[PDB]
């Protein structure tokens, strides 16, 4: 105290800074797990992954935009297995905390999965992000726009797992969706985080040269990222800051520059993860993203955090 | 070349209108929505009695759009319905009134109301079950069981050709539910994708402090943020309900816009935020741009195109 940080505490842990890559923006491979542990990042977390791997959807499932992405990635990743051996062997935890995602396509796979994640979580301290929000599998709604749904995934997963957990929500657009939402997640005292938002589902994007869609799974369907998602995902944060006093909440979305960074953390959130710009920009972008947030901090007489955090003013 | 649409009998000159809510709430606003070169103009959403709406700023503009919590500020449905009867010139173009009881039982009364000017005068309805800045009322759109029980009730009050003004969704699930609440209603004929992006927040971080004053800064969202989900839901509908045409909302600030909302499938494309920030001389501007570009890929009619978007 009386000093300028970006230090984050959750449950015990001190975090350098605030930042880590939204799942599923470079951490897929050992190769991108290293790159995410050795760039500015106060933490990192693993690929969305399913008990089996997956080659994902058909190309292309990218698209860049000014305004941010589309994907429909269709969950590519090493399976279980590969995450949990990098969590138990390979990951630097003198460097950061860790994080992984798990997408279960059903309640029986995400049990199994989360069994073995216990092990390594009381061995390591590797913390859980169950995701809950996945929009590109065909076939599989966003579990957490069907609250009985979410209701048991959150019971099953709390029985099995039985450690301090933390969900990545879909956006939700309708006041009556966050007081349901917020009762669900307040029935579950494991749950201590809420990480909002996962992408902006189903969008449709068209090139007006060649009359076609941009990607080629679901008819051109898929997650909005970047520009597209900041006000959705700042009242998310918000939504939810409020109503779960007793659990922290992550800020994901549109985050380009300190700016975002700082408005999200006035908006409650304690981490804050870059997809978009990550994609864009690679992991040096944690290390503008340190110097932008201290430069605003600076500029209001700030010095940590802690003193703006959750502090937005309404009228 | 033509930019005529033929639907519901009549002959719209172009396939823009204003969006329900921007330039449309007094006798003044209609008259230049009339006087401009839109195909077509709606009234703002109405209720059976007036309301001034939510406490100010309750709107803001954006680098990207815009987010309002109005709180549908209107004349009450007898000033709607008289603008109607007596001061809309049909032989200009046709004419729209929005709906927007807060229970099923106002919608009922209002649209039983406006069975003999539609009989008498054409004047057609869209049923607004999207409205996203009424505190303590949620979109409609987002409940399926309350969606059902106001499609009912109005098609039994009303018993005419009408449409409905639909909230994004975000989910396969949810386009399919819909579609299928939609798809047992026959007098539903068209169908508005979309309405603003619900509840989202904007501060500005100069003084750490939202823009709009309702419900803790929480507005609904209009412009560049929509076009790709406007774009879905359009899409989405007009697949899962051949039996009804597809109004495109959302994101429309040019000819290339608006010629993606047709090739969605849109029949009329609606305007809100783009017409908010430059006046209804956007419409000459829209006209020239679309023109322009049908002159280019070959096209004589929007029919060509219109739900031709190519997939992979
Ligand atoms: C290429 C790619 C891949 C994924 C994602 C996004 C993108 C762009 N996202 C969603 C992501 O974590 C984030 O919630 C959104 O992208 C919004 O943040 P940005 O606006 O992009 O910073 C995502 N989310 C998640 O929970 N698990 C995942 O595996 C993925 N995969
Ligand atoms: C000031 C203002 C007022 C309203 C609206 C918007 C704005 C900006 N909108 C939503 C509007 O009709 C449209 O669906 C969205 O704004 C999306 O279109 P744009 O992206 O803004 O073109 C709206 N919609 C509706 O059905 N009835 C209404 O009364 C209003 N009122
Ligand atoms: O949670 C997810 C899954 C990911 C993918 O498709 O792999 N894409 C997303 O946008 N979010
Ligand atoms: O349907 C509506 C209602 C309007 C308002 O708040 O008056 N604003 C909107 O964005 N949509």
């Amino acid at each position: 105290p009386g000093s300028m940080s970006l230090k984050v505490n959750i449950l015990g842990h001190e975090f350098s800074n605030p930042f880590m890559n939204a799942a599923g923006v470079l951490c897929t491979t050992e190769e991108d797990l290293r790159r995410m542990t050795e760039s500015e990042s106060g933490s990192l977390i693993g690929k969305s992954c399913t008990l089996a791997p997956r080659t994902g959807n058909p190309e292309p499932r990218y698209f860049g935009l000014p305004l941010g992405s589309i994907n429909s990635m269709g969950l590519p990743n090493l399976g279980v297995d590969f995450y949990l051996s990098y969590a138990a062997q390979t990951h630097d935890y003198s460097r950061k905390p860790l994080f992984l995602s798990m997408s279960g396509l059903s309640v029986e796979e995400s049990v199994e999965m989360v069994k073995k994640l216990v092990p390594i979580t009381k061995e390591k301290g590797t913390i859980l992000e169950l995701n809950l929000s996945a929009p590109n599998v065909p076939g599989k709604p966003q579990v957490g726009y069907d609250f009985d749904t979410t209701r048991t995934y959150l019971q099953k997963v709390s029985e099995a797992y039985g450690l301090p957990f933390g969900v990545k929500m879909p956006p939700y657009f309708d006041i009556a969706h966050f007081d349901m939402a917020a009762a669900v997640l307040n029935d579950f005292p494991l749950v201590k985080f809420i990480t909002c938002v996962n992408s902006i589902g189903n969008g449709l994007v068209i090139d007006p040269a060649n009359e076609t869609v941009v990607i080629k799974p679901k008819q051109g369907f898929g997650g909005l990222g970047g520009k597209y998602v900041l006000p959705t995902a700042l009242a998310n944060v918000n939504a939810f800051f409020r109503r779960c006093p007793d659990k922290l909440v992550f800020g994901c979305g549109g985050v380009y520059s300190g700016e975002e960074a700082f408005l999200h953390i006035l908006a409650g959130a304690s981490m804050v993860q870059v997809g978009t710009a990550l994609h864009d920009e690679g992991p040096i972008i944690f290390a503008r993203l340190n110097k932008e947030l201290q430069e605003i901090m600076t500029n209001k007489g700030y010095k940590t955090l802690d003193e703006f955090r959750g502090r937005v003013k309404t009228m």
